[PDB]
């Protein structure tokens, strides 16, 4: 038997936690990195993405709405059938890409509201559904940030009720709420209280990674994450670089997603424990070592820097495929070392060792 | 203005010759190697084959008859349009693959005769047409070899007349006759006299490279090639390994074709000036040198043994493409060094240097 959504914390160190989310389509090890998915020849195969270590992938609701459309994905059997991925899928609400009519009802651009966003995510058949919120701009006036937070909370309630109105969705999926409030601690507290009063399966910290820089993002995390319910997962959306991830786990974040491994891989850039490298650099043309000396991904078991350099410089799509697979696998190995070090009570030392070497 | 078929000898050394065949679709430098073509994603691009140095490619009439068929190729505009190759094309008669009813009329298996073979080659629109002959088996009884030679000469006359009956073919293409007679000098002489009496644009030495070994092939060439008209091209069909080619040029052969560069490339084997190599061998996994140290093909300008080794071992089709391109380019560079050394009167020394190093 498998539960709808069950978060268990197995070990803690400071604010960091490691554990599992059990869902009907599988178990998610936390802290978790979710690669951002696309349709299943122009992308990695889903078995390849699974083999990198990913327990869950993300679907971009806005892009799926535009092509091929949510009703079409439903007729094809849902997003799992469409993507060839049978493990859990999280979908965002589509609201951020709308920004990236505009009344309290929702927006038209296609129409999106709390109710329509929840309905589209049900048509996709995703396992974790994000509430529809309003993104405060960056930077945000204290006036504008107060406005978008309060609208987001009324929309979070509407998301809650829309989700609960479909037995098939409410019995089989989970719903996450999104805290807003920008850099204003009192707003963040009001937002957290509102979401906790409504009740969600997990809570995301919104309004971050939108240009504010890491020091400010960390300062906001420092007081925002403790406000959320301790016994539910904490999600930092769209983050990020490896050092962003490590420091966010130090501050209590359990879940992450980012296109960065894919964007980097397509641009000829590989993540390594010694920092990112540009594989086109001449120093790699005769380098017989793998992309990363310690990475145990399938690419680093077989391919040298020299030969990936050759593929990338020739514009062979295989080069970008190999880079992307390694980058996503590197991210999963980072999450695994994070999980292991929390379990063994040496995560704070892991983070310091990681930073000293990554920025050396 | 461009002539139908004009063979000019520019320089000689012993029995070896170098020169040009001018045809309406281009000039063929001799001695020439003709790669064996196929349809134009599962093959090298025709611009790639041209860039290796090939002046003319071969079409396999029997395979083209079976798929998509000669009438279909004609409706598509002919073999040049079908293959994306606008330079000269030679077609064989289809008769050897028939072996590899059977009366004096021809054969049924589809039907092939001197007349039908010439007609199919006209439908293909090829520039050099081979007469239809009868292949004596290997090894051949002195009885069987006498029979197949004499039938071939009657069929050579029928080929001549069929070709001459179509103004469009006779004014724009050329026709080659094929000497037969197996290892019997008197038969070879009878065959040569018959073909010279009929008259052809060029003459092939048939019945060789069918299992007899190089020493016997060379012994037959020694007396067979001098029997053919000196002022027309001499063609040794389906030959062969680099050392076969060098020794055949020493004996007066001007033209060659072989699937060997392609078959080798698909099997992970590369020709080099130091002999062929099996790129899968472990010694190449860290070898940063190109396939051949002196080859100036596009592959050796960019790719290392190590990375082609990696591609081949992974089963990436790019690996086989690169190997095949290099092998066909290596063959063209061999022909160019042959042509250059004859022009400079140092071909006999070239051949000895070539053998000492290729078999070292
Ligand atoms: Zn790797
Ligand atoms: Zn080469």
């Amino acid at each position: 038997d498998r539960p709808r959504f069950s978060f268990s914390i197995a070990a803690r160190e400071g604010k960091a936690r490691t554990g599992t989310i059990e869902m009907k389509r599988g178990v998610i090890r936390t802290p978790a990195f979710m690669p951002v998915g696309t349709a299943a020849v122009k992308a990695l195969k889903p078995e390849t993405v699974r083999a990198t270590g990913a327990d869950i992938i993300l679907g971009n609701t806005y892009h799926l709405m535009l092509r091929p459309g949510a009703e079409r994905i439903a007729k094809l059997g849902g997003l799992h059938s469409f993507m060839g991925w049978d493990r859990p899928i999280l979908t965002d609400s589509g609201g951020y890409q709308v920004m990236s009519k505009q009344s309290e009802e929702g927006v038209t651009f296609h129409m999106l509201s709390p109710e329509r966003s929840i309905e589209i995510q049900h048509l996709l058949g995703s396992d974790i559904v994000m509430a529809f919120d309003e993104s405060t701009p960056y930077p945000a006036t204290p006036s504008r940030a107060a406005s978008s937070m309060e609208r987001s909370m009324r929309w979070a309630k509407r998301s809650r009720d829309a989700f609960d109105s479909r037995k098939e969705q409410a019995e089989n999926a989970a719903l996450f709420g999104i805290q807003q409030g920008s850099v204003f601690e009192n707003l963040r507290q009001q937002s957290a209280d509102a979401l906790a009063e409504i009740g969600f399966d997990g809570y995301a910290v919104g309004g971050l990674a939108v240009g504010e820089g890491q020091d400010e993002m960390f300062r906001v995390l420092d007081f925002s994450v403790p406000m959320l319910p301790d016994d539910k997962p904490h999600y930092l959306m769209g983050v990020g670089k490896p050092d962003d991830i490590v420091g966010a786990v130090e501050r209590g974040i359990d879940m992450f997603d980012s296109v960065l491994p894919t964007r980097s891989g397509r641009n000829g850039q590989a993540f390594t424990w010694d920092g990112p490298i540009n594989i086109r650099n001449a120093r790699f043309s005769e380098d017989l070592k793998p992309l990363d000396s310690e990475c145990h991904c399938a690419v680093c078991q077989k391919w040298s820097r020299a030969c990936i350099h050759a593929l990338i410089r020739a514009g062979e799509i295989l080069g970008a495929m190999l880079m992307t697979e390694h980058n996503i696998a590197f991210y999963q190995q980072l999450m695994q070392k994070i999980r292991d070090s929390i379990s063994e009570g040496r995560f704070s030392q892991f983070a310091q060792d990681f930073r000293a070497r990554y920025f050396a």
